[PDB]
């Protein structure tokens, strides 16, 4: 993911909003995220694996557009992960057009 500059959007089909800005490797460095499974997590039978990750598997392989039980749909998964951390840490973009940048 060194060439990533926005979050993948093909799984959404027609977009409402601009692709979310996300230079993956520069973001993770600036945010000080060392564990890949901060995002690329492995949930099995309601248990979060502490020492595994799902690097290489798209979020959309496990997160349909619609919610399934307590597995969030794909929009909700991104918002909870991305906007959820920014709100928890009080750092990074928490307004809609600061992620979904019109440029
Ligand atoms: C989820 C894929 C996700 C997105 C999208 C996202 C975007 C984002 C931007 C565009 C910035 C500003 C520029 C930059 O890349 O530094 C930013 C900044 C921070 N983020 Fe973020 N972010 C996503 C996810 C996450 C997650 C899961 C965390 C916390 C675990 C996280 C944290 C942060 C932090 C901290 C910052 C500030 C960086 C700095 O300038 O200090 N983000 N994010
Ligand atoms: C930990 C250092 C880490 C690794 C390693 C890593 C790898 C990685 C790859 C190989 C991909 C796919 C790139 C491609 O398609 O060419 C990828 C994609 C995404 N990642 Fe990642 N990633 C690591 C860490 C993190 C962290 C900490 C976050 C959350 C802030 C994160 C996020 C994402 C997202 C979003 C994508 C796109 C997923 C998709 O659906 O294709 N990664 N990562
Ligand atoms: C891709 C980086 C990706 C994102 C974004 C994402 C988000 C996400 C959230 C925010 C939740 C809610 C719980 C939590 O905060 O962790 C969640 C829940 C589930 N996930 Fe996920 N997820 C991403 C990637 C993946 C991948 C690649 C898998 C499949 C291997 C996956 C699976 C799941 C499952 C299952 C859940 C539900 C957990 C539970 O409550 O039982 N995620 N995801
Ligand atoms: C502010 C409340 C806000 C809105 C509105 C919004 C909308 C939105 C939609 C409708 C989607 C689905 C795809 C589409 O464009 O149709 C979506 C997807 C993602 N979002 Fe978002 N979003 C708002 C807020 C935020 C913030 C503050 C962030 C960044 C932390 C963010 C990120 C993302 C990501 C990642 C996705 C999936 C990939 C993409 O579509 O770019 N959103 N959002
Ligand atoms: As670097
Ligand atoms: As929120
Ligand atoms: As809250
Ligand atoms: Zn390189
Ligand atoms: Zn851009
Ligand atoms: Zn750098
Ligand atoms: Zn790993």
């Amino acid at each position: 993911x060194e060439d990533m500059t926005h979050v993948p959007t093909d799984a959404f089909g027609k977009l409402e909003r601009p692709a979310a800005v996300f230079n993956h490797d520069e973001h993770n460095e600036k945010a000080g995220i060392e564990s890949c499974n901060a995002c690329h997590h492995v949930w099995v039978n309601g248990v979060l694996a502490e020492d595994e990750d799902s690097v290489g598997t798209p979020c959309s392989d496990c997160h349909a557009l619609e919610q399934d039980g307590d597995t969030p749909g794909l929009q909700d998964a991104y918002h909870q992960q991305c906007w959820g951390c920014h709100e928890k840490q009080a750092k990074g973009p928490v307004m809609c057009g600061e992620c979904h940048v019109k440029n």
